[PDB]
């Protein structure tokens, strides 16, 4: 059964096949669309199905299902399940692994980058410490000095999900949010509570409004340990805007890599807890949800006032205007340092691309409205405009329980 | 399968049970969601019309009563009798009220039930509609202070004497393709246009002129008559900052009536309901003067703002949309007709949703729809997660005329 989605700016329709070839469920049913709900130790039993689903999609890229080296792989990989429970992925299968769980990522509008990913093995690894290195190495590989290049890290498998491997944190950079007993927030709001555990863990907090936390890695199940990341390898931008000229005396800076550590991913039945990546940002990210949202850093008052808006009535859209200058301002700020970066205009017009191209060749592209559309001027970008199907491929990155409300602790 | 709902600004919670009466489809399935996709007889009606005068008794707390007991057996009879059957007023304002309760796409529903319904099944011909309609285009402008309003024509019989009105909106602007390869007026509605040309429209080929309204009863071929132009309140555009922008030409007119929409109740189909409420500042800011399929002006205010257009990076096309914004709400302010803004709209709506929730057990929402098409998160709807469903009395949507007329 085929499918067809319009863009009704353009009146270009396309087909999808490639639903078919979808698993998990979405959380919708014929009665029901939960299309704007957020969220709607694995036996030898399914796990050969799913690793030779995972198998053929592999050796079919490359142009190879039936020969002789599949069939041995597929035989290997059962061997090996039946004998040890589980199994081990070859390094060329990591990769298209990591790959496709990246390219089949509806949420994420910047998947026309996704083969150039550059994935480091880290199944070697065995301790925070361990860990902790491997993250460094990320970060300035990642980084270049402002040229921002795609990669993710990968830790090793969850085995009996009793010795899970972690990145506590749900970025490897990010800024401190602490409570104050007045009831106000110092820093960023979102980080409060993961915050309060690293200083409960030991981290000593200069408690200032842009500290950039420390790292809590969890190797093989074991407790969490700190880490500081060499801040000569964090890489921040001051913000500034490019005719307002009182816009630096806000006091504001952003780090340039944006990197998530809090997700999980799964190749062919095989889950990796600790899999952080990074890309670089698209501006409305910082320029409107960051620095914007109502529970995080709030700026929307106080730029405004600087702005001499009529704050006095929403029908003079002050809000509306505010938003526009910051984010101004973060483009303007990050292009200045030549810090890789994306205004959503250029990203979501690329993504429309991107995603024509991926019902040419592969016969679909899942992709979640409700989080494509950027947070601000929607429809004067193309991607308003595009209907979209969402489902569930793998390989695929899954949300997880937060550790500290899982964890088993040794003392 | 009693649901949650959740707002991540403010943690608030809601459970909803409402969903469990759905009765319709909505497109997605375990494996695919659909929900960003713009379109996904005797035996049949009586037990359409039950479920409807079960949950209309209900809400007037006779519930097995024997006036509903009654009332179940009248209508029982008539369908037996004549195949379909007649609404009571009541039940009729009651319909039409709840069909706009659970539209699930409208972010105005919080006054829902303040509609005043205009009956007019008594109507027989396109004269007869169109003074229906003028009746109705006045007495919601109510001279700018806006008021909600829905007139309703005969319900459909065979299906070859529906009663329709073609335009889209009752007041809409003409759209001509030029020899220029260009567009003057509105895109939107180019092949109205013609439609209306065709039929038999002078059209005084500007950007801004009023369409006529091509009017269809009883499945005659139908008529044209041009609104009272003392009837179209409209509002000319400028901009409480910019002196250039009167030069722009720009005009919108005050009355946003949805005419080409289906009204199904307890199993009668009515495809003739034109409805009217009030505009909500983006609808034509954003949508009307920027979607790129549409009068597109985004250009030309940039230009006339001097702002450097050379890179999407500047954010110049944020920059104008917002002033464009400003100066859509600050003219129809100025001139005391009834407008709102994206921020007050999606507040009221959240507490629409609170109270839904707590009067009803909840409330049907689009989020795709509902958030508005610019400033999407620092309006609260954008942090709040909906169900959406599909629960009956309801508007649906219907093929354009043209396409299905018997000529
Ligand atoms: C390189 C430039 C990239 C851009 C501009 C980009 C853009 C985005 C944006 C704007 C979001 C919205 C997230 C939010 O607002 O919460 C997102 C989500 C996502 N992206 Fe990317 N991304 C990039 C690279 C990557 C990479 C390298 C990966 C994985 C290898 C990836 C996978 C994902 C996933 C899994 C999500 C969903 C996150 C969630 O649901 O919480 N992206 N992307
Ligand atoms: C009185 C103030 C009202 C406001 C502020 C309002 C607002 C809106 C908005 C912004 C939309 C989305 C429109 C679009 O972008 O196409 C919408 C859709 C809708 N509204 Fe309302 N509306 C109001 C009154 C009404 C009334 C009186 C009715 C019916 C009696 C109604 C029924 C609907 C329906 C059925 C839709 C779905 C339109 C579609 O699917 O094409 N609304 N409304
Ligand atoms: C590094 C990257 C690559 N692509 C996107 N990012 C990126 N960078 C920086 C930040 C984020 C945010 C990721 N999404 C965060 C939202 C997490 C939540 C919170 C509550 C309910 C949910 F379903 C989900 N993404
Ligand atoms: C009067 C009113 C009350 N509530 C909303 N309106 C209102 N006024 C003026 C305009 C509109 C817009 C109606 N919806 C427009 C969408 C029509 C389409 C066109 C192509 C494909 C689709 F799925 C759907 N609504
Ligand atoms: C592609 C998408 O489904 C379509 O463009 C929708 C998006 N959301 C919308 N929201 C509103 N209020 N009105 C619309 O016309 C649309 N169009
Ligand atoms: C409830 C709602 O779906 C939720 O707030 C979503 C909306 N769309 C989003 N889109 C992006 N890119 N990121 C988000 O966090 C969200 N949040
Ligand atoms: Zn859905």
């Amino acid at each position: 059964r085929f499918l067809k989605v319009k863009n009704w700016e353009t009146d270009v329709v396309l087909t999808d096949t490639l639903h078919l070839k979808s698993t998990l469920e979405t959380g919708c049913t014929e009665h029901i669309c939960m299309g704007s709900i957020m969220l709607p130790v694995r036996t030898k039993d399914q796990l050969f199905p799913l690793a030779k689903e995972f198998l053929d999609q592999y050796y079919s890229s490359i142009k190879r299902f039936g020969s002789k080296a599949h069939m041995d792989r597929l035989e290997e990989v059962n061997k090996e399940i039946e004998s040890t429970s589980t199994y081990q992925l070859k390094d060329t299968e990591l990769i298209y692994g990591a790959k496709h769980a990246w390219r089949n990522a509806s949420r994420c509008v910047g998947r026309i980058q996704w083969s150039k990913l550059q994935v480091f093995d880290a199944r070697d690894c065995t301790t925070a410490h361990g860990m902790f290195n491997y993250i460094c190495n990320h970060v300035k590989y990642a980084t270049n000095k402002g040229n921002l290049r795609s990669a993710i890290t990968i830790f090793p498998q969850r085995t009996d999900g009793k010795h899970d491997f972690r990145v506590w944190n749900s970025q490897l950079i990010r800024y401190a949010g602490y409570k104050q007993p007045d009831g106000s927030t110092l820093g960023d709001p979102a980080n409060v509570q993961f915050t309060e555990i690293c200083i409960q863990q030991g981290w000593k907090a200069p408690r200032g409004r842009f500290d950039v936390l420390p790292l809590l890695l969890q190797a093989n199940g074991n407790d969490p340990e700190l880490f500081q990341i060499p801040p000569e390898l964090v890489l921040e931008v001051p913000i500034r805007h490019p005719k307002f000229d009182w816009f630096k005396d806000l006091g504001l800076k952003w780090y340039g890599l944006p990197a998530v550590s809090n997700m999980l991913l799964e190749i062919g039945g095989l889950e990796f807890s600790a899999c952080p990546f990074s890309g670089w940002y698209m501006g409305t990210e910082i320029g409107v949800r960051d620095y914007c949202d109502n529970s995080r850093y709030n700026i929307l008052e106080e730029v405004a006032k600087k702005m001499d808006l009529d704050m006095r009535k929403t029908s003079s859209l002050w809000k509306d205007q505010a938003l526009v200058e910051i984010n101004i301002a973060v483009l303007y700020s990050f292009q200045s340092d030549k810090v890789t970066i994306v205004d959503h205009h250029s990203a979501t017009e690329s993504f429309i691309k991107h995603m024509e191209n991926e019902y040419r060749c592969r016969g679909g592209c899942p992709a979640d409205w409700v989080w494509i559309v950027p947070p601000m001027s929607g429809s004067i970008t193309p991607v308003f405009h595009q209907e979209m199907l969402n489902y569930r491929l793998t390989p695929s990155f899954e949300y997880q329980p937060d550790p500290w409300n899982t964890h088993v602790w040794k003392g």
